[PDB]
Order: C-alpha cells, then structure tokens, then sequence
C-alpha cells in the first residue's frame, strides 16, 4: 500500500470530469518514443473564440541504466525549460529533480529543487523554490492505513517568514471506490466520490463550498466505454452546464474527440461551445 | 526585371490548376507566425481511400539580423529534416542552403547543398546531392530580355557519369499575362497560358503531348474570388474529368475547403472523389 502524493488525492474523480472534453478548442497532439533514447511530444491548441493558437514542444531523453531523465520544454510564449530527474538511485522510492526555467521576453530566471520519498504507508515531498523575490518551501505528507488516507500540506514564504498555506485531506481508497475530502486554509471545502461501477462504467460526484457563503456547487459526471474503440462522456453541474464528449479510435494510435457544452435553459436557443481533438501516438 | 528560377517558369498557371483542390483527403492545419522570432505549423492528413493517416510538425526560426533561417520538419513516418539558409550575406541576391534528411525507419540519410544567384536579367542555380548511391549535380539558368524568358536545365549523375536530364524553356511574362513552353529530354512538350483577367478572375489553359504519340492532353481552369471571404475554383480536362472547389472563411483565421472530382460518364450516378480542408491561422 504505497499511497499517492498529496496532490493525487481524489485524482480519479477529477479525471472523469476533465478527460474526453475540450470545449472551444481544436487540439492536436503528436507523440513518439524511440527505443531507449529520445521521445518527442508536441501540442497545438486553437481557441475558437480568441483566434489564439498555442504550441508546445517537449524533448525527453531517458538514460534507463542510471534512472535519469533529461527534459526540454519550449512553447509559443517563448518560455524555455529544462529538467533533470534521478529516481530509485540512492534508495528505492527516492526521487530528486532539478528544474530551471528561462524567459527571453522578461529575462526571468527560475530554479527549483523537488525531492520525494515513498514506501509502504507513506508518501513525502519537499519542493524548494529559489525565486529572487522570495524563496519558498512546500512540504507534503500522506499516510496510509488499511485503505484510509490522511494528508497534510503547507507552504512557507521566507520573505514574509510566514506559513501562507495549510491544507488537510482525508479519504478512503480502493480500486473501485474513492472518497476524498479536503479543507484549504480553513476556508475552502471539497468532497468527491468516484466509482468504477463495472468494466464499462465510471461515475463521479463533486461538492464544493466556502466558509461564510451559504451556497454550494455540485456536479455529477460519467464515462462509458461502449466498446474498445468508442467512448462516451457526460456531465452536469448546478450552474446549469451540460458537457458531452465522444471519442473514437479511427486506427490504432489515432483517436478523434468531439465535445459540446451547453448553457442555461436554451438547450435549443443559446450560445453553446464545440470542440475537436485529434491524438496521434 | 529579376527573372524567376527555371522551376518557377509557368508557376501562376500551374497554381490555378492545383490550389484549392484536395480530392480524397481530409486535412487539418494549425499555424502560428512571428515575423520576428519563429513560426510553427502542425498538420493531420487522412487519405480516404488508403485509410492512411499522416501527421506533421514544422518549426521555423528566422534570425533576421544575419539573413538566417533554420527549419525543422518531423512526421509520423519517423522522418526528420533540417535546413539552414543564408541569404544576401556575402552579396545581394546570393543564397546558400544546407539540407539534411534522416530516417530512423528507412535509415535513409541524405545531404544536399543548394546555391543561387540572381540579379537584373539573370537567375542561376546549382544543387549538389551527396547521395551514397550516386552524387548528382543539377544546374539551371534563366535569362531575361524585355518580358521574354529563356531557360536551360540539366542533371549529371556521377555514378553513370552521364547527363540524365536536359530541358529547355521559352516564355513571355507580364503581371497580367504569361506564356510558357518547354521540351523535356527532346520528348515531352508542354505549353500554358495564364491570365489575370481582373481583380477577381484568373484563368489558365494547359497543353501536353509526347514525341511518337499523335494524341494531345489539354485542360482549362479558373479561379474566382467572389468576395474577400469566399472563393470558387473550377477545371476540366479532355480525359473528361471535372474538378470543383469551394473555400469559405467561417471566422477570421478559419477557412473551410470542400472539393469534388467527377468522372465523365457517370456525372450523377457513380463513385466520385470528395475532399475537406480546415485551416486555422493565428
Ligand atoms: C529535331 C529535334 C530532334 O532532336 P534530338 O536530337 O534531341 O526535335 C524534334 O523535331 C521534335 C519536335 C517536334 C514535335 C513538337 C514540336 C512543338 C512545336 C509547337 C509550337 C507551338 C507552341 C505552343
């Protein structure tokens, strides 16, 4: 029972809401990996409302002999990034990342070190940000006990010399069922349930509210694998939004996604959104 | 009066026949540009007959301070490409290109140098191929005189130590009218007329025939810009083929193209070819 990281608590439920939908976008993804050396991933995204087209490239080299990864990122905003990762090297479940960022636009340099350790019942992490205008430290811990999970997460900004962030999470996790709750900063409350109902159906419910407002946001979602080549997603929330999504494998390694978003009661009148995605592996 | 390269002779006419038609293909293109910085194009292409789907990614970086371009291509068939170009560097109208291809799939490695020089009345070029299985040299010249144009073009394959290609062209060229003719290898004869009739209409006629066969192939084509948002193309040839093409700007930066190709006999009762393109531009 190696538990997930603090950030991965409630992930499954989040995935049923997010994957298989891309509203107001034409998305194009190209991925290829070579035997042992390089790998390349590129994405293009055109926003049909803003007429803005975005692009990104990632180049990855895995030295599988020494648990090393070297990654280079580059996007349309001219941002460059580089990342070096060592995993399972000094000890099993240990991971050390060095990450550097550069902006030719602004000349903004950033550097980060990320460290992790995980093993049976425990998942820990510590990220160090060496910002010029105030370094910080993020620390997180998840403990596992017979399907139960408890996490704590905090951020310390050295400039203010003050904790600026304090989050708790509590949950229960099997492969077929997942209960997640959290309170951020004594202020934001979230809750979710995920269910793998059978081989073909996944479902999820989400709840969110805020101390000092009587209101509640909630939503319900599903994913249905019709056959091995076709997949349907549907969701609704109490802001009156409907999402629909359809994914079809055209050929091995090629998937086409169509998605739609509705608003209010004009389910035949108002301004909806469309989306189209194409993924190539 | 700087003349076009040998390859660009008759281009305008060829463009009226080729552009705005994509039969048997579903195309999706996403493009973004920076005059200063770089440009990016990514593409998806399905052949509706072969069920073959292609995907591509091109990156271009212009260092406008030193007349440099760097271009990178990558596709789904695993092919990689690289091209570096220097222009107007040592002298105005001089251009030098280094070109490399590599295939992890076909292992095929190819390298090329291309050189050019152009100025008033003259356009010359020399491309050098450093293939393992036979280096080759392509040389071309176009000379201009008062609207008239004459070109010669040849290829020498060092492996056979023999000229494998010898082409002549003669034309007349203004901005509204273009006459082009050529004979390849003393064997293939081509001729074309292009006309920019007005702001909205372009038209073209093509002729081709072969030494030792009495037959002739010809075609007529047109391009009509209806308004700034809509564009129609139509063509026919004497093999009884009809091409139709329609392009519509749906929103600024988004164009949709539909095309159809019909065979003669079954004009409205057989299997014809359709095509669909969507272009997204920043
Ligand atoms: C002599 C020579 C053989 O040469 P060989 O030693 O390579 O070539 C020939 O007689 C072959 C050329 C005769 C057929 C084509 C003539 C085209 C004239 C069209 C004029 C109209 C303009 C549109």
């Amino acid at each position: 029972a190696v538990p997930p990281t603090y950030a991965d608590l409630g992930k499954s439920a989040r995935d049923v809401f997010t994957k298989g939908y891309g509203f107001g976008l034409i998305k194009l993804d190209l991925k290829t990996k070579s035997e042992n050396g390089l790998e390349f991933t590129s994405s293009g995204s055109a926003n049909t409302e803003t007429t803005k087209v975005t692009g990104s490239l990632e180049t990855k080299y895995r030295w599988t002999e020494y648990g090393l990864t070297f990654t280079e990122k580059w996007n349309t905003d001219n941002t460059l990034g580089t990342e070096i990762t060592v995993e399972d090297q000094l000890a099993r479940g240990l991971k050390l990342t060095f990450d550097s960022s550069f902006s030719p636009n602004t000349g903004k340099k950033n550097a980060k070190i990320k460290t992790g350790y995980k093993r049976e019942h425990i998942n820990l992490g510590c990220d160090m940000d060496f910002d010029i205008a105030g370094p910080s430290i993020r620390g997180a811990l998840v403990l596992g006990y017979e399907g139960w999970l408890a996490g704590y997460q905090m951020n310390f900004e050295t400039a203010k010399s003050r904790v600026t962030q304090s989050n708790f999470a509590v949950g229960y996790k099997t492969d077929e069922f997942q209960l997640h709750t959290n309170v951020n900063d004594g202020t934001e409350f979230g809750g979710s349930i995920y269910q793998k109902v059978n081989k073909k159906l996944e479902t999820a419910v989400n709840l969110a509210w805020t101390a000092g407002n009587s209101n509640t946001r909630f939503g319900i979602a599903a994913k249905y694998q019709i056959d091995p080549d076709a997949c349907f997603s549907a969701k609704v929330n109490n802001s009156s939004l409907i999402g629909l999504g359809y994914t079809q494998t055209l050929k091995p390694g090629i998937k086409l996604t169509l998605s739609a978003l509705l608003d209010g009661k004009n389910v035949n009148a108002g301004g909806h959104k469309l989306g189209l995605g194409l993924e190539f592996q």
